[PDB]
């Protein structure tokens, strides 16, 4: 419950250069507190009409508190730009980490799904569906812990909104790409897509064209490489079911044999 | 008594605090020289310190001690509030430290003495300052120390997590860990202060809030070679993680180094 | 492989005040490296004739490298004192933490015995027996990890040295107090005593007199409070066997059901 | 290609006192040539080792010719001590001048980085990496020109040597402190750290402890004061990248907009 401005901050090196605007390392001058400064040029926001989406991000991501959900501290607008004041994630994104390791072992994967399942559970309990779970949106804290960020696309559940689908639809479920009514079960589908990608290096329905990925997700056409263990095959196949009602609850996922067998964090 | 702004002739800016600035002022009918702390209601209400300010006025106006900066009264304009404070002719101990870099053992010893007296009086009427730093220590006409800014002071013991907005260089472990704290907070601060006076910087200074949090938590501090053994003793006594193992203000006042170097009993 | 002196260091607050001399926080001036400075007054060392065991500590503790064994960096002697340059353990001793929590849960205990068993295994493989395993000699690293220190009483195994037994013989095994020949199995007895104390708050043979503790250790007379679980009772009873040859190996301890069931670190 | 001895020189005032031994002003008796005499006591060299590094300094620094690289003329060993016969730098070190001015303007900085980038470019072309670029090792010639000295830590690139890391990791890059394989890109990182320090008065990762500075360099955590211009922020941020492959080449540095805009020497 405070008021900020740019002269309150000392800005450091670029952290990552998202679409909309870039992210910098920053320090609150009076407390020397290290955080990150997400800078968005008003022009590319208003012209692309995400001016409702940004406000949804700030509202939701600032009223949530969980160790596995990246904190948003406050916001402030310049004459030309907007500034989101975010928690700083020392170890960057899970996406870059996967670029570095190619694929994850069952223990890193298991733990990432566990931490991510906890953040999602807390999210659903306050009735929030993220809808945009992808490794570009998973940051890592100081101890290498997972932290969900970018709640721009999250809404209150259930929902029936066909938002202008601008991203690769790799992590979107059938119900969402078919513009239908979806609930919190979206994030379970995403969680499955994500477990598979962590273990294999690519998402299960990856393709060379939007339309073909649409066909693959629609018909749920995915195959495991030989090296995916039977336990991982179980959890993933459970999570990737066409009907949302046949997908497990986050508690069944947290209690799945494979998960507890390989996860280091309970 | 009741005051208003037309009762004063306002002079030069003395120091420009964050909420509002401080001016030199003169009560027109008596020609009495004091200071006028002007606070814009806007930056106060929106930052929600409207309880803290009232705490400052209550406490600092019912206290009397030569080493505690007097508050005379207050009055509110349609815009802003005005605190009528005692004038401190030699400015802050903070600017004095900026000018001299570091203090000698005699200036330090004496500042800790005067400050220990003000704190002792404060505890006896059950008051904990919690925000002891050199920006809040002013100097009287004879160079005497004068504690000011009781905004963050409360009655002891307490268990309030106040929105920690400032650098936590002078805060003790119990306070940064949002735990229950009593009057021993000011002893920790007093140690941090003795060190800074002698060295030029506080013992847990750092480049980030989180790192200073780590250093205060684990009490990680080291003396330069020039800090004498006596100062090392008093400071190490004062900087103990457990509040119950910190001395009382009387042990501090009676410490060997203190009496050996302090000019004011 | 370097030469040190006191003027190389900026000395900080007292960390703990041992009997021979005290321990201070210190910083290597040129590199700003944080460590600890153990200061021993030559007088109390020569007159108590521990001038061989000190040299044994420096030799052994400086040629050992293990994450769970506190590093000794070097040493240097003043005209009046000696200075051991040690690794700094941010979270103090396991002894003070036991004072703070009264007793440990099965998970903290299990993990402490695990880390401690790893350090001991490494120690035995280079044929080193500590002989003085007690919570006052277990320090905690930055992440809360256990770190064995104080190798003064450690010798090469096997051994048949009586040594002027000071201390208090709570953690000593029957063979050592009976001045007999002991091997590496001493540290297994100690490990058992330590597991019990972690779980209960006191060592199993604690008493009001040296002679009475001698009788209790000799006859292995110890009883569990009701709250000690069956699994812990098993591991402890195995470790506390009069004949060294009937005590498990560090691998059987590391693989014990209770241990893996409750330990967080493999 | 000549033989020297101490009786060949008239020795003058102490110039600076650099740990291994001090530096004096000297004059070659027959030619009256003014130079400097670095005197090193064999004792503090052999016992600390570095008897390989010193020979590395003499080899490399004596076979290099560049206006911005401090010449080494020859060497000779006394029964006690060794004597390096070096070029004399009339205006002392960049380190003492930084102490005197607190911080540098964009013109002094730009030019120092230019001269330094030229010396480094020449160094890489004969495949030499300095690895120890710091203001204490930059001397100033008669006309205020920058002159790199102290090539003891310089090796041929690439390398994979964990040298006993002393001094201070203020100018070392992540790859070097993590004991990994490093190439010529070490000196680009150093160059960035150096530009920042010239402009700000302190290095970007300065800290109160070795371990904390290690964390900051590792995660590349640095912030600009308000007064650092956008151009300087660009060049510094380019130079301070965790991955060596993403750092510019010395030609991109020499051709950077900020540099040419403010550098007086082409």
């Amino acid at each position: 419950k405070r008021q900020w401005a740019l002269e309150d901050f000392e800005i450091g090196r670029p952290l990552g250069k998202g679409k909309f605007g870039n992210v910098y390392l920053a320090r609150e001058k009076q407390s020397k507190f290290i955080l990150a400064l997400k800078v968005l040029f008003k022009a590319q926001l208003e012209k692309a009409g995400v001016e409702h989406q940004l406000r949804r991000e700030v509202e939701i991501q600032s009223h949530l508190r969980h160790p596995n959900i990246l904190r948003l501290y406050g916001y402030f607008h310049d004459a030309t730009r907007v500034y989101l004041i975010l928690e700083y994630a020392p170890l960057g994104t899970v996406y870059r980490e996967l670029q570095k390791l190619s694929k994850f072992d069952e223990q890193r994967t298991a733990t990432y799904i566990t931490e991510l399942a906890n953040a999602l559970s807390y999210c659903h309990s306050k009735r929030v569906i993220h809808r945009d779970i992808k490794p570009e949106n998973l940051l890592l804290g100081s101890a290498g812990e997972l932290k969900i960020a970018d709640f721009g696309w999250s809404v209150h559940a259930p929902s029936s909104r066909r938002d202008t689908l601008c991203g690769t639809l790799d992590y979107l479920p059938p119900e969402m790409i078919e513009g239908r009514m979806h609930d919190e079960k979206v994030d379970l589908w995403s969680l499955g897509v994500l477990c598979y990608e962590f273990l294999v290096g690519k998402p299960p329905f990856e393709a060379n064209t939007y339309q073909e990925t649409y066909k693959r997700i629609s018909r749920v056409e995915f195959t495991f490489p030989d090296f995916v263990t039977e336990g991982a095959r179980d959890l993933i196949s459970r999570l990737l079911k066409h009907n949302p009602s046949q997908r497990p609850m986050l508690r069944e996922v947290l209690e799945h044999p494979w998960i507890t067998a390989n996860s280091s964090k309970p």
